[PDB]
């Protein structure tokens, strides 16, 4: 049964995951933005970025930002959309939670969201979280509106991963 850092390290080799920014450390602890965890989403289910195209209106959300072609890919595949579909904010720089990616890896391995959850999530993520726990994603007792760390999000795309292959 693989560590935490042998999954990591096995990842990183993939091309899926990246030692925290700046540095060449795991930093198992730390969180992980949305941009990035929409990279390791695209690298993770081989999807094609999307260059040129802009479907948010954050502050420095253009051509200029890094993240936007990863961003643009998940938003096309219907893994991820705005948190607010009014003013078209995606929030790349807040950090992704336990909730919001079980919805990713959920919607990605098409799993069904659980009718009638009852758990910790926020209201709009409780079906969600609770297939992504009942597939062993997350563990039972993660909080749903926690920020995610980078142990929680190598545990999750592992076992997405082996989910993938057949
Ligand atoms: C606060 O609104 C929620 O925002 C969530 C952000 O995280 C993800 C995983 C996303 O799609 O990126 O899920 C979002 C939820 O669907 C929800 N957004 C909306 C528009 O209902």
């Amino acid at each position: 049964a693989k560590t935490t850092q042998e999954k990591f390290d096995a990842l990183k080799e993939a091309g899926v995951f990246s030692a925290y920014p700046g540095t060449t450390d795991a930093k198992l602890g730390q969180d992980m933005t949305r941009a990035e965890f929409a990279k390791v989403l695209v690298k993770l289910f081989g999807l094609k970025e999307i260059h040129g195209q802009y479907s948010y209106k954050d502050k420095n959300y253009d051509a200029k930002n890094w993240a936007a072609p990863f961003i643009e890919a998940v938003t096309a595949e219907g893994l991820m959309q705005a948190k607010d579909l009014t003013k078209k904010i995606f929030d790349f720089n807040g950090k992704i939670t336990v909730e919001e990616a079980s919805k990713t890896l959920v919607t990605a391995l098409k799993l069904e969201p659980v009718k009638d959850a009852q758990n910790k999530a926020t209201d709009w993520a409780k079906g969600y979280f609770e297939a992504a726990v009942n597939a062993g994603l997350f563990s039972k007792d993660a909080n749903p509106k926690a920020n995610a760390t980078r142990a929680q999000l190598v545990e999750a795309a592992f076992a997405a991963d082996e989910m993938s292959k057949g």
